[PDB]
């Protein structure tokens, strides 16, 4: 009961004022079973509740509670569960007896770990880690001596870099531009796809992609400008050709290719697979 009152107090200030649907979510039997098994179970270490939203004539908010945590599913577009708020509950100590005594006397604050995240944010997961754990590890390796402190800092930085890159990694507008109608969607011109103007626009855009990729696929002399500069440019080639590989592996840039194949305009499908 004390835990339920506490979570109710925690919920209101976060997104919106306390509601009867929020209370009914607690009153529901499944959420109670999950909370009880969580409190008394060494195995389950997390509780989740979804502030699910349903759009109709008017906006509606409902709350559910589950063990599974799909935090970025809601951020992914064109989903039923979109724009749904996420709550995290983590327990401190694994043993049931210690959880019991802590619920009886210890502060719910010390005893529970709480995490909140936006709905509809592509880099939210990358931002959380960087903002908290990257800072704590950096301070602590310096403060106290540990095994592999430098390796640990390096590892944290590498994950942070990957996570930061992958948010803006998604493809848009080297920079390879798809058609506006195609960025809308693929098969939106039932017979307008077989059009000279549209086909030639996709065709010239892909010719320009081919030229832009070639101008960089074609190195410097290994006798000049310094070994360090050479290594930097080799690493730049790696990351650069890698980013472009992901560019070409994007779906949309290959579907405009599939459209050129559907229109038989081979003079661009194939130079893309050969000259590049």
């Amino acid at each position: 009961s004390k835990r339920i009152a506490w979570m109710k107090t925690t919920i209101c200030d976060s997104l919106q004022l306390k509601d009867m649907i929020v209370e009914e979510s607690f009153q529901y039997e499944k959420n109670k079973n999950l909370l009880e098994q969580f409190l008394s179970g060494e195995g389950l270490n997390k509780i989740f509740a979804y502030y699910q939203v349903q759009e109709q004539a008017q906006n509606d908010d409902i709350k559910d509670t589950g063990a599974q945590d799909p935090v970025l599913f809601f951020t992914t577009g064109d989903l039923e569960k979109i724009q749904d708020k996420a709550v995290w509950f983590l327990r401190i100590t694994n043993p049931a007896d210690d959880k019991k005594k802590a619920s009886q006397q210890d502060g719910n604050d010390n005893d529970i770990i709480f995490g909140e995240i936006t709905p509809n944010t592509v880099p939210m997961l990358n931002a959380l880690m960087e903002s908290v754990y990257s800072r704590q590890i950096d301070h602590i390796i310096t403060e106290k001596i540990q095994f592999w402190g430098v390796a640990e800092e390096e590892q944290v930085l590498e994950f942070q870099q990957h996570s930061n890159k992958f948010s803006s990694e998604v493809r848009e507008a080297n920079l390879m531009s798809p058609g506006t109608e195609h960025f809308k969607l693929d098969y939106e011109a039932i017979s307008g796809l077989s059009e000279s103007e549209k086909m030639q626009h996709y065709e010239m855009k892909f010719n320009e992609w081919i030229n832009l990729i070639s101008s960089q696929l074609n190195r410097k002399d290994e006798k000049d400008a310094g070994p360090a500069t050479e290594l930097i440019y080799w690493r730049s080639r790696m990351q650069k050709i890698t980013n472009w590989s992901e560019q070409l592996k994007s779906k949309d840039f290959q579907i405009v290719k599939a459209s050129l194949q559907r229109h038989k305009n081979h003079d661009n499908q194939r130079p893309r697979g050969d000259e590049s």
